[PDB]
């Protein structure tokens, strides 16, 4: 089961990997994976996925090595492959085009008459949100849902207003600032928040604390990245819908 | 070789399963498990015959939605419905569009199990303002665009009052990105243009992301509406907003049906 495009030569995909657990992989994904020749990947949250990788053909780690590889490096090494007659895998975590610099890529890959093809993935701040009981919307609760990164120029009072529910990419560092733009937007200090640490894998952990809290909270707690911050009541429903928690003991509540 | 290691969809519980927006390369392993393993297989009209090809012979597919007219089973009959068939010991298998948490009522689907002690799992998929707009051409995020995207329904904003407070979505995030906008696109793109958004700032429509019927449209905020009728165009369709549209005339790789080359 699977009559689905080849990877071809001369040419590149960028694939999202999902936030972690492999089998949130796309089969369009699982595919490329076994097909292959040669693999650029990042920090994975699952090095999972890479046993998939057909009869051992070239792995590269594209991310922090101890110093960095600038992105004009990264993508011209993708053209650099593909213009010697390899399958190129370009492996991104969570969704090529959430955060991941993947417009970037492709740009550069169409600039050198590189053909390519995008296959989506499960972003962390959707997906992982679900392994942690928390839907990004929901009916009584919000009808937008605004996705960001901390590092700004970002509305911070339009986000505030206007957006019932918040998530944060790359935002730990800068929780304790961010919180407080919210709060003196209008949010309330005792608005519920939630970090997900290492969303859809074993070791994934959360905290839920609140606007005014947040700070204090995550540093107590000893949290670190990777992590999604969302903010909004939507977090009142992880006490609900936590099937993972269900797993184990968990007693599952109702709403509000 | 093997999937196999995966959990399996044990009797008397319920799956919710994203099944992406189209193209059944965009299942998740986890959705394809599913449905070889299901008893019953509840999808939406927003589902795609491809999907439903990869249930073992002799499982049920039941259509949940709206036949006939418009006579409509409410979303609770669909959840009793999901409950009646754990209960009596099926494997379950609700079949939602794109990603079940992502304006799809998933969450009401689970607390209704939830309440009748019914276990399950959340099995995410492709979005259609994510994965389908990739399939457009359309980043719906890029460093030199936005540091922010705001993802929202227009389903009740048909001018019977309702609180989007539109102008905190217009100066919040560079890009906007539009669910069940089409048949109230006029109110909400007056919506845009009077919390401050340009007249000119490029639009485009894309509907039925990832399928062989996939039709966009390039527009403005002031032409969407008019242009959108024109074009004869119809639901499902994502609506974005922002200068990410500026890009599906270099990164339109479906466009790999004839050059007409990436800028
Ligand atoms: N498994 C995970 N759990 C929680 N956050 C994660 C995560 N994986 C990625 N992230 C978030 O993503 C940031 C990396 S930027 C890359 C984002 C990726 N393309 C995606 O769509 O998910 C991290 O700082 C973190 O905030
Ligand atoms: N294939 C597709 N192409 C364009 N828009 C789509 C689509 N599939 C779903 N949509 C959008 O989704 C709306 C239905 S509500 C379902 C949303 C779904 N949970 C998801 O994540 O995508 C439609 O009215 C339309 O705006």
């Amino acid at each position: 089961f699977a009559g689905l495009p080849a990877l071809e030569k001369g040419s590149v995909w960028l694939v999202g990997a999902g936030p972690g657990d492999p089998g949130l992989l796309t089969l369009h994904a699982a595919n490329a994976l076994r097909q292959a020749d040669v693999i650029v990947h990042d920090a994975l949250v699952n090095e999972d996925c890479l046993k998939l990788a057909r009869p051992g053909a070239v792995l590269e780690f594209a991310g922090k090595r101890g110093p960095s590889p600038k992105q004009r490096d990264i993508s011209l090494r993708l053209v650099e492959l593909a213009r010697a007659g390899n399958r190129v895998l370009r492996l991104k975590g969570g969704d090529p085009f959430v955060f991941g610099r993947g417009g970037e890529e492709a740009l550069t890959l169409v600039e050198h008459q590189v053909p390519f093809r995008i296959v989506p993935g499960i972003t962390a701040g959707i997906g992982g949100l679900a392994y942690a009981g928390i839907p990004v919307t929901h009916r009584e609760v919000n009808h937008a849902v605004t996705f960001l990164t901390g590092h700004d120029r970002i509305n911070w009072q339009g986000i505030a207003s206007g957006s019932p529910v918040i998530v944060m990419y790359m935002a730990m560092k800068h929780i304790g600032a961010i919180t407080a733009n919210l709060i003196a937007g209008g949010r309330s200090p005792d608005e519920p928040v939630a970090f997900v640490c290492n969303a859809a894998t074993p070791q994934q952990a959360v905290l839920e604390t609140t606007l005014a809290r947040a700070e204090a909270d995550v540093a107590a707690a000893g949290l670190e990245p990777p992590a999604i911050v969302v903010v909004g009541e939507v977090v009142r429903l992880r006490a609900a819908l936590d099937w993972i928690g269900a797993l184990d003991g968990r007693k599952l509540a109702a709403d509000p």
